[PDB]
């Protein structure tokens, strides 16, 4: 019943591979639906063509700023920002899907995929999905990050949408 969404990743325009995500619509329906709609682009805007602007190996890959491409922008389907829905789910290890924010109730479109257990983020960032297939592709993306988060090649969502 939970939707599955995919990203086809490119590295400087060259295809890398596909990552698919299960979204926990049962537990965070509003936050899952924001990510789902942005992946299909069905509202007229979304992630297709956007980049991962911050990649810290051994920590996380951050993306979703489709308006300024650098971590300052993005927007949700519900408006410029929407509330923290709940903190039922925790940052339990690599592959967790969680919302980036700038304080309480400031979710937009930026997210991060964990590549480490990140328990200090529990209760601060809404967990809403997990990598189903293609964790090896996320691991490959990591190798283009750096300690300060700058990426050595452009890492883009070349295509995205819904599988189930």
């Amino acid at each position: 019943v939970n939707p599955t969404v995919f990203f086809d990743i490119a590295v400087d325009g060259e295809p890398l591979g596909r990552v698919s995500f299960e979204l926990f619509a049962d537990k965070v329906p509003k936050t899952a639906e924001n990510f789902r709609a942005l992946s299909t682009g069905e509202k007229g805007f979304g992630y297709k063509g956007s980049c991962f602007h911050r990649i810290i190996p051994g920590f996380m890959c951050q993306g979703g700023d489709f308006t300024r491409h650098n971590g300052t922008g993005g927007k949700s389907i519900y408006g410029e920002k929407f509330e923290d829905e709940n903190f039922i789910l925790k940052h339990t290890g690599p592959g967790i899907l969680s919302m980036a924010n700038a304080g309480p109730n400031t979710n937009g479109s930026q997210f991060f995929i964990c590549t480490a257990k990140t328990e200090w983020l529990d209760g601060k960032h809404v967990v809403f999905g997990k990598v189903k297939e293609g964790m090896n592709i996320v691991e490959a993306m990591e190798r283009f990050g750096s300690r300060n988060g700058k990426t050595s090649k452009k890492i883009t969502i070349a295509d995205c949408g819904q599988l189930e």
